């Protein structure tokens, strides 16, 4: 029995201040967090908990690890994010009666739970004013052997179209602003719902297909850095044989260790950048998977 939850270190420029919330249920101070609703992903729940408990909007950045809490016959797992406030105002609500903004050392003294102090230590370990590259493996698209036509053109299946829809809220939680996809229909279709939401066109990326990458890794890596260097938070949707090598290459060049890893259809790598340099690589499950 594993209960899935998420939470955040909500912060703003004062130079950084962090929000600490008071909960009358236990009469003490902590960080925003809560359980995932049915169908929800961790990032979307973290942002939702920020909204409900603090009244603020925010954009999630780097993942800050997990905390595990004993419950009867199982555990509650809470994944945390850094989250930069983007607006909104605190109002007392059904969970939280008070909110204070504190420099990190004062926040550390206010947080009497060891696990919250641990999350805050993870927060200060690396920069938090980060830009984000979102590398997405396209959603499910059936089997190649069942499709007789030009395999470039093979579309998402029903499940995959649902993953594309569910990725809108996932990717919005990280403040996606610009859109890129490898030159395959299944990659474009994965981000078309987001394109409709953002009112953004999808920029085609011939260098980031499986066949291109297999023939030239260096062009793909160079193109990835070009995309990443532009201001904004780009989403780049590509293929299974492309992503692992790109993620590994970037992590090696930056000396960044991913806490988790995978490469499922519909999954996302959140790549956090400080001044152009990678500082986090966070693998997210497909939205319809734990
Ligand atoms: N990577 C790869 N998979 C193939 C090929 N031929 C083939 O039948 N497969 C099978 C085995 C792979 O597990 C599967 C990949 O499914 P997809 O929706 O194409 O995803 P992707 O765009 O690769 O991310 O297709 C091939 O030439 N390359």
């Amino acid at each position: 029995h594993t209960v899935r939850a998420a939470g955040a270190v909500l912060w703003r420029d004062a130079t950084v201040e962090v929000a600490v919330i008071h909960r009358p249920r236990y009469d003490d101070w902590s960080l925003p967090k809560g359980k995932l609703d049915q169908g929800e992903t961790e990032p979307v729940a973290a942002a939702r908990e920020i909204h409900e408990e603090t009244g603020h909007t925010a954009v999630l950045g780097r993942r800050l690890g997990r905390v595990t809490y004993p419950i009867p016959q199982g555990t509650k797992r809470v994944w945390y994010w850094a989250a930069k406030s983007t607006g909104g105002d605190f109002s007392p609500n059904d969970e939280v009666d008070k909110l204070v903004w504190l420099p990190v050392d004062a926040a550390m003294d206010q947080l009497q739970y060891p696990d919250d102090r641990k999350v805050l230590r993870r927060f200060v370990k690396r920069p938090v004013d980060t830009k984000t590259v979102l590398v997405v493996r396209h959603g499910t698209a059936g089997r190649r052997s069942r499709y007789k036509g030009d395999d470039r053109k093979r579309p998402l299946d029903k499940r995959g179209r649902a993953q594309a829809e569910a990725l809108v809220a996932q990717l919005m939680a990280f403040g996606a602003t610009t859109l890129y996809a490898a030159d395959r229909v299944r990659c474009h279709q994965t981000i078309e719902p987001l394109a409709q939401e953002l009112d953004q066109l999808i920029h085609n990326e011939p260098l980031l297909t499986e066949e291109a990458y297999a023939a030239d890794h260096k062009a793909a890596r160079k193109r990835l850095l070009e995309i990443a260097g532009r201001p904004g938070n780009p989403v780049i949707c590509t293929q299974g044989k492309v992503i692992p090598g790109l993620i590994e290459w970037w992590c090696e060049r930056a000396k960044v260790r991913p806490e988790t890893t995978g490469n499922r259809k519909g999954s996302t790598w959140v790549l956090s950048l400080s001044d152009g340099e990678l500082v986090g690589a966070d693998y997210l499950s497909p939205p319809d998977e734990k």
